Order: structure tokens, then sequence, then C-alpha cells
């Protein structure tokens, strides 16, 4: 058999990575890269086998020719008896999140705001909102709607980046991997939580799984959901609980993405190593968790139950669904059927 090379987006995966390479027996190895972008040309040139992707990411990928091979499942309700690897995955919410006490603040009012992105091309963090933004202003000017954003991958010394701090030592500074202090879903809303911008764009699932006590984290340790609220697209503002009533869209689930000849053995390969690492898997939490990163979501969204088998052996497009891949050509026309590599 072969060994299937992941793709880690940074050095916090890398450590991941590689921990998860020693206890497989060396049946997964690592490469890395600094950026999503880059572990995708990885696979491309056949240097890396496989990484777990955004949808916005997945796209990309698409459109270079890669395809979706299994999804993140997290916890649900319905399809209730069936096993998680088989359960049909339901798409996470997209949400704009605030203060309670930045009272009057809404979706109307979020011109000239600070704001916090998961970074650019990702679902939740970007295609969503600023799809949304350019299609009601009329404008592809999205680069100048918010006085100050962090939008981990945007030109450091943009307004874009301008909210990002980087690494402890604040070097990386708007980087789109963990090193970046407000990177992805939980880096975007500990920079609402630090008053440092006005609106994360994360999921719903961001906000509960780090607060009232969800998170010990330093930054989210003390964090209460009746401070937050989520900006529905009618103006108005919900309580977190109301999620399913006052979204931005419904977001398909993070996907592992291969090279077509590669998604078979990539794909038992997966199904093999979540058997021993998975949520109840033989081997975690005793000697690896696949899904644990301490709250980090490296390689794979900490609330991943289990990878699962996708149906219809999908394209990229159907995966995503019509209407989102055509939401993100749209919004790509501000800045069309490619590889951008
Ligand atoms: C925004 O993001 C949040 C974070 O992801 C989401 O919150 C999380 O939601 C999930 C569930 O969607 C929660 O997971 C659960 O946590 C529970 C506690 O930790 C677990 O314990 C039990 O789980 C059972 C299964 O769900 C529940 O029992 C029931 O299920 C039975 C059988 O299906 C049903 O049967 C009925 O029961 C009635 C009782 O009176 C009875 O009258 C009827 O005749 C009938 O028999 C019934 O549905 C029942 O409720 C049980 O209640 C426990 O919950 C559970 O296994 C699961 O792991 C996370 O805890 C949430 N996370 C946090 C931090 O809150 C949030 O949902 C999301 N928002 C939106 C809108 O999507
Ligand atoms: C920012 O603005 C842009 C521009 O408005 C916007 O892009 C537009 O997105 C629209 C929504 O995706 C899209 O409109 C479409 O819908 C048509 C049908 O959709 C269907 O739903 C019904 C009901 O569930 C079902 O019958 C179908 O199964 C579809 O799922 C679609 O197609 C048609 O084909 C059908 C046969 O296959 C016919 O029955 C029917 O006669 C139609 O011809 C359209 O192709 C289209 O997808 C707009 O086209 C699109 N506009 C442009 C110019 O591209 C972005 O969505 C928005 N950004 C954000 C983030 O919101
Ligand atoms: C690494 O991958 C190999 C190949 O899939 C696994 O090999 C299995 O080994 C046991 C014991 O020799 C056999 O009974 C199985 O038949 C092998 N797998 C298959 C389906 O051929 C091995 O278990 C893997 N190791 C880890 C730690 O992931
Ligand atoms: O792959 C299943 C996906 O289903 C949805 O996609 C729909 C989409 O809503 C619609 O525009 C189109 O007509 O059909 C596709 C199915 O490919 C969602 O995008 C996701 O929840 C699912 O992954
Ligand atoms: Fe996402
Ligand atoms: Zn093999
Ligand atoms: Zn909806
Ligand atoms: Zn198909």
């Amino acid at each position: 058999y072969t060994r299937v090379v992941w793709c880690a987006v940074g050095p916090e995966e890398q450590k991941k990575c590689q921990q998860w390479s020693q206890q497989s027996g060396q049946n997964v190895t690592c490469a890395t890269a600094s950026t999503t972008d880059d572990c995708i040309v990885l696979v491309l040139k056949g240097e890396a086998d496989a990484l777990n992707l955004d949808g916005g990411y997945i796209y990309t990928a698409g459109k270079c020719g890669l395809v979706p091979v299994l999804a993140e499942n997290r916890k649900s309700s319905k399809h209730s008896s069936l096993d998680c690897v088989l359960r049909p995955t339901e798409g996470y919410l997209a949400v704009a999140v605030v203060k309670k006490a930045n009272e009057g603040l809404t979706w109307n009012s979020l011109k000239d705001k600070k704001s916090c992105h998961t970074a650019v091309d990702r679902t939740a963090g970007w295609n969503i909102p600023m799809g949304l933004i350019v299609n009601q202003t009329g404008s592809c000017a999205f680069d100048e709607f918010f006085s100050q954003s962090c939008a981990p991958g945007a030109d450091p010394k943009s307004r874009l980046c301008a909210l990002c701090a980087g690494d402890d030592q604040g070097l990386d500074k708007c980087v789109p991997n963990s090193k970046e202090k407000y990177y992805g879903y939980t880096g975007a809303f500990r920079c609402l939580a630090e008053d440092v911008g006005d609106v994360a764009f994360v999921k719903n699932d961001t906000v509960w799984e780090n607060t009232n006590g969800e998170s010990t984290a330093d930054w989210a340790k003390n964090l209460k959901r009746e401070d937050f609220r989520l900006l529905c697209l009618d103006g108005t503002r919900k309580p977190v609980t109301e999620a399913q009533s006052c979204h931005l869209a419904v977001a398909p689930n993070h996907a592992v993405v291969s090279r077509s000849d590669r998604a078979a053995h990539v794909e038992q390969v997966l199904l093999h190593q979540q058997a021993l690492f998975g949520k109840n898997g033989k081997n975690c939490p005793d000697k690896f968790c696949l899904f644990k990163s301490e709250t980090k979501n490296l390689l794979f969204n900490d609330n991943t139950e289990c990878l699962a088998k996708l149906g219809g052996r999908p394209t990229y497009e159907e995966y995503l669904g019509t209407e989102y891949v055509t939401a993100i050509a749209n919004l790509k026309k501000c800045s069309l059927e490619a590889c951008a590599f």
C-alpha cells in the first residue's frame, strides 16, 4: 500500500500532523505550507495527497481539478439512527456576530465599522458576507467598506489587515494561518470578544464553543453568550440561540480534497485513521485525537464527530451547491473558470 501525505497549513498544524504521523505508524506523513492555497498547490503538484478545506477553498481547489473525498460531520439531531460515517451532513450556519453592548449596530449600519474575518476566500468569514455586501452596495470596493478589518490573506499594509495582530512576536501579521492571533473561526471571534472589531463573520458553533465555559482559554474563559447578538439580514438583532432564523447562509461542511487519482486511497486511509483516532476512536483519547487541538481547529474542526462519506460521488460544484458556486463566481468578478495557479 502507499502512505498518505497530508498537508498542514502553518507550524501548529504541522506539529499536530507530525503527532498523527507518529501514531499512524507512518501510514500518514506530513507536508507543510504557509497558506491553504500553497497546500492546494502541493496537492496539485503531487507533493501532498490531501487536506481538509473550507468550502471557499474547495472552490479554488475544484477549479484546479481536485475532488471532495469525505466531509466533516458534527453532532446532529436528525438521521439519528445511522452511523456518523453514513449520516447525511447538515451544513453550518454562517453568522454575523456583535456585542450586545454595541447597541444599534445592525446589518444596515456595518459601513465604516471594524470587522473580523476568518480569512479571505473562506465561506462564513468572507465569501458570504462580502458577497452580500458587494451586492447590496452595488460596488466591488469591499476593500473600502469597513474602516478597518482583520482579514487574513489580504494585503498586510491595507485596511483589511489593520486589526490583525500576528504571532507572539507580532510577526506574520495577517497571514492566513493559525500563527495569526485572529485567524480562523476562533481567531475572528476572539477579535470580536476583545473588541478589536465590531463584527465577526464566523459560524453559529463558534459562538457556543467559546462562551459559557465551553472554552477554558484565557480570552474566552469569561465570555457569556448573552453578551453577544447575531445580525439578521432584515436589520434586526437576535440572541445567539436564534441562529436558525438569523444567519447569512447555510454553508457546506469543510471537506477533504485530493487529486481524483488518489481519492479512493485517501478515503480508505482516513476511514481507518478515524477508527483509531476519531471521536470514539480506539486510541482516542489515550494516545491521539485527530479531531482535538485544544480549541484551535487544527487540520479539522474540533467539533468534528467523524469524516462522513459523500453520496452521489459529487463534483466540487455539486458538493458546494450551485447557489454557493454562483455566489462565489459573482464575488470573484470583483478581484472566471480557471485554476488561479
Ligand atoms: C449552534 O451551535 C451550537 C454548538 O454546536 C449547537 O449547540 C449544540 O447542539 C447539540 C445538539 O444539536 C448539542 O449536542 C447534544 O448535547 C447533549 C448534552 O450535552 C447530549 O445529550 C442528550 O442528547 C440527546 C440526543 O440529542 C437528547 O435527548 C433527546 O433525543 C431524543 C431521541 O432522539 C428525542 O426524543 C424525544 O424526547 C422528548 C423528551 O421529553 C420526548 O418527550 C419525546 O417523546 C421524544 O422521545 C428528543 O429530541 C430529546 O431531546 C437529550 O436532550 C440530551 O441533549 C446530546 O447527545 C448531544 O450531544 C450540544 O450540546 C450543543 N452545544 C452547546 C454548547 O450548546 C446549536 O444547536 C447550534 N444552533 C443551531 C440553531 O444550529
Ligand atoms: C449576489 O448577487 C448575484 C446577482 O444577483 C447573485 O447571483 C445570482 O444568484 C441567484 C441564486 O443562486 C441565481 O438565480 C438562480 O436560480 C435559478 C433556479 O434556482 C433553483 O431553485 C428552484 C427552487 O428550489 C429549483 O427549481 C431549481 O432546482 C434551482 O435550485 C437557476 O436556474 C434555472 O434552471 C432551472 C432548470 O435547471 C429552471 O427551472 C429555471 O427556469 C432556471 O432557468 C439560475 O441559473 C440561477 O442559479 C442567479 O443566476 C445569480 N445571478 C447571476 C447574474 O449569476 C449572488 O447569489 C449574490 N451573492 C450572495 C452571496 O448572495
Ligand atoms: C497502516 O496501514 C496498514 C495497511 O492498511 C494497516 O495494516 C493492517 O494490518 C493488520 C495486521 O497486519 C492486518 O490484519 C490488516 O489486514 C491490515 N490492513 C488491511 C486492510 O490490509 C495498519 O493497521 C495501519 N496502521 C495504523 C497504525 O494505522
Ligand atoms: O452536495 C449537497 C449540497 O446540497 C446543497 O447544494 C445544492 C444547492 O442548494 C442548490 O443550489 C443546487 O441546485 O443543488 C445543490 C446540490 O448539489 C448545499 O450546497 C450543501 O448543503 C450540500 O453540500
Ligand atoms: Fe468554513
Ligand atoms: Zn496505501
Ligand atoms: Zn437560511
Ligand atoms: Zn453528480
